[PDB]
């Protein structure tokens, strides 16, 4: 398994000098690497695509075509969907389909769901739009 920086290098979306500059700053700041890379010019979608591939998630280019299944939304309390950044949207072959806001949460969510699941990753704005449609307040 590759680290995020190596992944982006392999995909040609950052240079080695950009990575080394980010990693030297990270050693001096503690900030998340992806956050530093984006601040320095990496497209945020480049970040999420690499983060998706790293955690074995399907990157969702859009959430606009998704009609959330109310049955699937019941599998998580709204407050949990929010804090875990997970939207269950439907079912496929006996697995629940779940759209995450942060790939670092995949394991915490998968353990909670305790059932076969298919995980997707969406950009922040797209995720929030999907969450509000799935969990009206
Ligand atoms: N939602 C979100 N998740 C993010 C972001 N940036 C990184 N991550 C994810 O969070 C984990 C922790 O990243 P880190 O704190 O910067 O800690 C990283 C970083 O300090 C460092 N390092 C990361 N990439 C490289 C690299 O390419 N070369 C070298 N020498 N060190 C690296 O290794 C540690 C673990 O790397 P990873 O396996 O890739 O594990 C990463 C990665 O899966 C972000 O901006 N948003």
């Amino acid at each position: 398994d590759l680290k995020l920086g190596e992944l982006l290098l392999q995909k040609g979306w950052i240079s080695r000098e950009a990575l080394e500059e980010a990693l030297v700053e990270e050693e001096k700041t503690g900030d998340l690497l992806g956050r530093i890379l984006v601040r320095k010019g990496l497209p945020e979608e480049a970040l999420y695509r690499a983060l998706a591939e790293q955690k074995g998630l399907e990157f969702l280019e859009s959430t606009e075509g998704i009609v959330p299944d109310p049955s699937a939304a019941l599998l998580l309390l709204r407050s949990d969907a929010l804090r875990y950044g997970a939207v269950p949207i439907g079912f496929q072959n006996g697995e629940v389909e779940v759209v995450l806001s942060d790939p670092r949460h995949k394991e915490a969510v998968a353990q909670l769901l305790n059932r076969p699941a298919r995980f997707y990753l969406a950009l922040p704005q797209a995720w929030e739009e999907l969450f509000r449609r799935a969990y009206p307040q």
